[PDB]
């Protein structure tokens, strides 16, 4: 029972979500190899994801975590990129989405940099790029990211099961790079906004 509601570009919600997406683009150490070369996006659509089952599942787990962490869920809004967006918005996050080869163990990874999430849209390392042109830097084909509500709780600061007494891991990666986060329970993230976009070729 997932439905998707389109937001008007005149909606404050559309504008705040776009701004978060645009303002967290950075340059990457791969020179654009995985996610492409761009400074900004063309946002084409932003849809609100509404699923009562997945939400109650999220808030139930949020309450648990909160009570184990001095009444502090440590809830963030973070980006996630994946080939399986469609599965996520209907079935939610689960152990099948655990990135076994990730630097912080077999969990689900999120990012403050939208452009880091962009690198995983066509798979790990950008895969073979867009299905139509096999171009990881394609300026034509439409991409999709998720902007997710994420419960971090007590997060282990790093410079499958979570670390003992901790509900998530914070990776603190470079001075301009923002944090990346890992959760080990699928119930600790809710896929709230689905964003459709293109990367833009710099002028
Ligand atoms: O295709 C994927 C996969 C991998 C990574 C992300 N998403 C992200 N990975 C990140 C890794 C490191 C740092 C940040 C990452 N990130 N930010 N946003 N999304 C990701 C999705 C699917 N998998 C294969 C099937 O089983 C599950 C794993
Ligand atoms: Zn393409």
């Amino acid at each position: 029972g997932t439905i998707l509601i389109d937001l008007s570009p005149d909606d404050k919600e559309f504008q705040s979500v776009e701004e978060e997406m645009q303002s967290t683009v950075r340059e990457h150490r791969d020179g654009g190899h995985a996610g492409g070369i761009f400074n900004r996006y063309n946002i084409l659509k932003i849809q609100k994801v509404c699923n009562k089952k997945l939400w109650e599942r999220y808030t139930h787990r949020r309450k648990e975590v909160s009570e184990e962490n001095h009444n502090h869920a440590n809830e963030r809004m973070l980006f996630h990129g994946s080939p399986f967006v469609n599965a996520i918005i209907h079935k939610g996050f689960d152990e099948r989405h655990a990135y076994i080869g990730g630097m912080f163990g077999a969990g689900i990874y999120f990012a403050e940099n939208s452009s880091k999430s962009n690198q995983y849209v066509y798979g790990i390392g950008g895969g073979t790029g867009c299905p139509v042109h096999k171009d990881r830097s394609c300026y034509i084909c439409h991409r999709q990211l998720l902007f997710c509500r994420v419960t971090l709780g007590k997060s282990f600061l790093q410079f499958a099961h979570s670390p003992p007494g901790h509900h998530s891991v914070t990776g603190r990666p470079n001075g301009l790079a923002l944090a990346e986060y890992v959760i080990y329970r699928g119930e600790q993230a809710y896929p709230e906004y689905l964003i459709t976009y293109q990367i833009m070729r710099p002028e």
